[PDB]
């Protein structure tokens, strides 16, 4: 009685694994994973057995794999005894004689085809599943991986990797069937109520924890957002704010995101990527005219730029969509005397974005690559004070550009998915203009909250197991950061769950 | 064969437990901990046995404890059979007959005196130790807790609690004697080198991990700093900077600190608390004269305020210790045209600190309580750009004041211990002026680094097991935040390790 594991690489949605007798992709790192996961043994005097169908045996050229014994399932192949590294059995059941005897076999792996996968789960022989989800779907398949039965639960999900612009994950599904420290902490939690800081930061309950079975393997960095969503539902204090819609708020959180091998665009909800870019390039160009976004069918700044909202906050004399000095006016013309959105401010103010780019490539190891937007002198003229307040940038020793963002207030339903993608794109743009590669993205949050009208929606989003991040590449290299266009951005491998509607609190 | 645990409350340094037949302190929460830790049982049809000496039996008034069987060790007391909850044995060895028979006893606890504690460890009967370290030392003891033998290792250290201005911890010492997820992550770490983000954030090795035996119980919030020290020693990239002393730097870190029941002043190194305050009140008053700190014997701003350093950065015309517009000039006179340190700036600039206090008590649930110091227009006039750049404050539903601080650059040897205490004191001052209690302190760090001349010192600091945080209380309630004086601050229960000398990089 030893371990039997399935190793497979299937597509993310349709679970396709083959086409015309070969794989529908060429991922080098995946083959290395298969080689290391099937050679992983504890006894040096034992070998691992790899069960596979005949057509798969034809796919690998009918040649043995080093340090392993290939078990071919076929009714026609002659049970040859010449090659000691290849053995043939007539049916799958007989091949599981590796259990009963043959103590020289330590582990068993089932890396066959649809025919072998299907009647290996149906016959209930599989203990573990090593799944390699690949983000390719608009191609043709003819051989699929069967649906994972409900007896299996995911226990690990790696970060999203990239090979030839193809995103892929690594998951582990397992078949389901000290206390002295935990008890002492519980007893101290009963004595001190909210005096013990642990009780102010309780672990989320299972009913609000996305994919609860993955306990120790929450490596995928979308969990940095889905678990922040859970921490708010658990510890969020019911509070009122400037709007009529109350929130559940906690203070002091952070999220990390990789940008080297993936793009932190959430997959549990279809995020409008075009509107994010059109807002970011709107900041970079220095524009404050709210109509230029409406002319491009971007209505995210319409609520805070209406005639009734401006008169309500004391800016009735201001024009319709004149948001005033905001993001992109403190970036390009800091401390500049703002008049209207039609005047020409070329030359006035401190150009932080220009000095940022000039410093990033003339002094990379400088510790002052900071782009701020909090101007106390201009706060009263703003239609809305800056939420993503201050950002710092960092050049690593391997010529990568990381980014840290502090956010005073975070709408986890609407603003947060945008802010993650927006500052990811901005870091990539700065990397190309300065000649670096994208690094990491860390977002530090002050007032992390959830609007009470988003409770039914965000609980729906938490019920969706995350999919691998897509890839974002630029089609051309620009000479100045202002020259970026929407046609220059190519989003590769984005297969999200259906979009979720959530109303903005004005 | 069941479990035998020691329960004891000893002083932090000398390990005193008694005086004149009674305890040297009155901590209510500690007695509740003893009651719950000795009643913790799994079988409802069994009771726990509490072994204690005769003099301890006199201390509790010779009356039984509910739901427990007290075992008194005494050579003179008559072995009475009347009370079934009290039994007397002639020696400690005979009393450990609870093991051999009497299956109605589930657990055994040794909460005796020095006489019972000493020959319970010497006879090697103890499996676990529940230690309650109390921060009282300048009093008189006559009964001590014996030194913990090397066979025990700490596995848990709770946060610092407060009762009647007395700080105390809870530790657990234990006697020393799935893999499928860990292996898959290791295999992916071999395939992808630094492409897997986990390899850029490696767990610190044991030789640089403070108190490595405490794996799952790093509750004490001094570990938020000692483990950041370890993460830098593990992943820190060797980089040069504006000074001649290179650093080991990582990007994007955070630390949490409780301020309700303790004061985050590091105990692994004696921190000059007076110099921290004199710098903070120097900021609050709006002063930029570097000599006023030297007149108060505070020389932390002498390196960056010398005649040779000012001429080196292009400010030769500036006076000797005229640091220019820095912290405390952007706080009180933001965007104010700076001349010299002798002029009168009363009225010019935006007073953030005043508007911060006015907003904290007139609109607590506001999400804009932000105090910034990054002014791009005044950066060129500064002797040193702001390190603690921007801070945000938050009022909880139970009238507590939390604080978030973003720090672009962090000298983990010198600036970090100061910044932790400085913004802790500032939050407490704002709480008293606004009528709140201290809450939490979260510090978000950009360039967290360690200067290479601090390597021998910081490794020494990592070899010291942390002690409970002290308490900081104000002697009087001030009417304005500027009225605070050093005589008004009382530091209670600070018993740190000896101070460590580290040179500042100018
Ligand atoms: N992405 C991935 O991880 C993997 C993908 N693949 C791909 O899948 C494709 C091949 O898989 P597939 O087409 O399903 O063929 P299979 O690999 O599953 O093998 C099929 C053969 O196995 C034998 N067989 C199957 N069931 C039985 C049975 N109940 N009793 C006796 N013999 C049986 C038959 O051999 P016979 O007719 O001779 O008796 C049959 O022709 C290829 O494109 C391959 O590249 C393969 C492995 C892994
Ligand atoms: N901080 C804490 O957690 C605790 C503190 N304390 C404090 O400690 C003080 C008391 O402890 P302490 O003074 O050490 O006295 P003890 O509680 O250790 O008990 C002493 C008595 O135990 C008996 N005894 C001890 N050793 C032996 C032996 N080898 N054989 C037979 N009998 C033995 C003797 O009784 P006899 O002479 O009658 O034979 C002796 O007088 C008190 O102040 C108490 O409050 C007590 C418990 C816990
Ligand atoms: C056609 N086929 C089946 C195949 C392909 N990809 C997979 N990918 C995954 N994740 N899981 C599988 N079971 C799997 N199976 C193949 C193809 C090549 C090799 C192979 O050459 N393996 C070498 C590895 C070669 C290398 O290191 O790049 C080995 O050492 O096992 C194995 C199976
Ligand atoms: C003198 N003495 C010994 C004593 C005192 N403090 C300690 N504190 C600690 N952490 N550990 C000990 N072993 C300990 N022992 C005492 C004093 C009072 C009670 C006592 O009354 N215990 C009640 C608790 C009373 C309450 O809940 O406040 C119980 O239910 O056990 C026990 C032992
Ligand atoms: N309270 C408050 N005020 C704000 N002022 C400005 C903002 C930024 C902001 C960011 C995002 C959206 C938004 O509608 N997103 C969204 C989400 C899911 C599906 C479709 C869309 C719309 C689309 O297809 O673009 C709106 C506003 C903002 C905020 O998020 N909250
Ligand atoms: N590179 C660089 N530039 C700086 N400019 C300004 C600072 C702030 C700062 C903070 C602390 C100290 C300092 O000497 N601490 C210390 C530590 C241990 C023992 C004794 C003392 C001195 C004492 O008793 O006060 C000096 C400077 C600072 C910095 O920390 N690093
Ligand atoms: O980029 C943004 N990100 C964001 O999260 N918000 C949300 C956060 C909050 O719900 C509201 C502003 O909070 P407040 O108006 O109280 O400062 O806008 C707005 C943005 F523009
Ligand atoms: O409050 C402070 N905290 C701090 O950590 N430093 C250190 C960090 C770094 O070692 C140096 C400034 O880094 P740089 O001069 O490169 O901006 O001062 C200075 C302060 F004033």
């Amino acid at each position: 009685e030893k371990n039997v594991s399935i190793v497979v690489a299937a597509s993310v949605l349709s679970s396709g694994i083959g086409i015309n007798g070969q794989l529908p992709w060429s991922i080098s790192e995946d083959l290395k994973f298969f080689s290391k996961i099937t050679n992983n043994k504890c006894d040096s005097n034992k070998k691992n057995a790899l069960i596979m169908g005949r057509k798969t045996w034809d796919s690998i050229g009918r040649r043995p794999l080093k340090n392993r014994i290939i078990v071919v399932i076929s009714s026609s192949l002659p049970q040859d005894e010449a090659d000691p590294n290849v053995v043939v059995f007539r049916n799958l059941e007989d091949s599981i004689e590796n259990l009963m005897n043959d103590d020289s076999i330590e582990n068993i792996f089932v890396c066959g085809g649809e025919s072998i996968y299907r009647d290996a789960l149906k016959d209930n022989f599989v203990d573990r599943i090593y799944l390699t989800r690949v983000a390719l779907e608009d191609i043709e398949f003819d051989t699929y991986f069967p649906e994972i039965p409900e007896t299996f639960l995911p226990v690990y999900m790696s970060q999203t990797f990239c090979t030839k612009n193809i995103s892929y994950d690594f998951m582990i599904f397992e078949k389901q069937e000290l206390k002295s420290i935990d008890d002492t902490v519980d007893l101290l939690g009963e004595i001190f109520g909210i005096r013990k800081m642990g009780n102010r930061h309780k672990f989320p309950k299972e009913e609000i924890y996305n994919t609860p079975s993955i306990r120790f393997g929450r490596e995928h960095y979308e969990f940095q957002y889905l678990d922040l969503l859970s921490r708010v539902l658990e510890n969020g204090a019911y509070r009122e704010n400037r709007t009529g819609i109350s929130t559940y708020s906690i203070f002091g959180q952070m999220m990390r995101f990789d940008m080297r091998e993936s793009f932190p665009l959430l997959t549990t909800k279809k995020v409008a990527i075009r509107s994010i870019f059109e807002e970011l390039i709107w900041f970079i160009k220095g524009d404050t005219n709210g109509n230029h976004l409406i002319e491009k069918k971007v209505y995210i700044w319409s609520g805070n730029g209406s005639k009734e909202y401006l008169e309500r906050i004391g800016l009735g004399h201001r024009e319709e969509n004149d948001l005033g000095p905001i993001y992109g006016f403190q970036w390009r013309h800091y401390n500049g005397e703002y008049k209207t959105m039609h005047d020409d401010y070329t030359g006035v103010g401190v150009d932080q974005l220009a000095k940022l780019i000039e410093t990033l490539k003339n002094n990379p190891k400088d510790r002052r690559h900071i782009l701020t937007a909090w101007n106390p002198s201009a706060l009263s003229q703003m239609a809305l004070p800056p939420c993503h307040v201050l950002s710092q940038y960092y050049v690593t020793n391997d010529n990568c550009l990381s980014c840290n963002l502090y956010q005073r207030s975070c709408d986890l339903g609407l603003g947060s998915p945008f802010n993650i993608a927006s500052y990811a794109i901005l870091t990539m743009m700065l990397a190309q203009v300065c000649g670096y590669e994208p690094g990491e993205l860390a977002i530090f949050i002050g007032d992390a909250h959830i609007y009470e009208n988003h409770l039914t929606q965000l609980k729906e989003q938490l019920s969706r197991t995350p999919r691998p991040f897509p890839q974002l590449k630029f089609k051309r290299k620009v000479e100045n950061i202002e020259d970026f266009k929407w046609e220059d951005i190519e989003l590769i491998g984005y297969y999200p769950y259906p979009t979720i509607k959530m109303d903005m609190a004005v």
